[PDB]
């Protein structure tokens, strides 16, 4: 079942170059099983990091318009209600 999508707030740690680097990710999401998945396959896209080196510390659940990162809260914003200001 869709539904309005959930922004998860994730706080972990990626290996990169033998070195713990802590992240802050806010993802849109339904569940948790989704949460993994999309982060092993955005840090692969974006940064090109193996799977089984990224490591999630943090799952924090999110509200729509409170989420920082610009691009995450617009993708958001693509499903909800076009505000009518006459």
């Amino acid at each position: 079942m869709k539904m309005k999508t959930k922004i998860f707030r994730v706080k972990g740690k990626f290996l990169m170059g033998d070195k713990l680097q802590p992240f802050t990710k806010e993802l849109n999401a339904i569940r948790e099983e989704e949460i993994y998945e999309r982060l092993y396959s955005e840090f692969g896209s974006k940064h090109r990091v193996p799977r089984s080196k990224v490591k999630i510390e943090e799952i924090e659940e999110i509200s729509p318009e409170e989420v920082q990162d610009p691009v995450v809260k617009a993708l958001v914003q693509r499903l909800e209600h076009h505000h009518h200001h006459h």
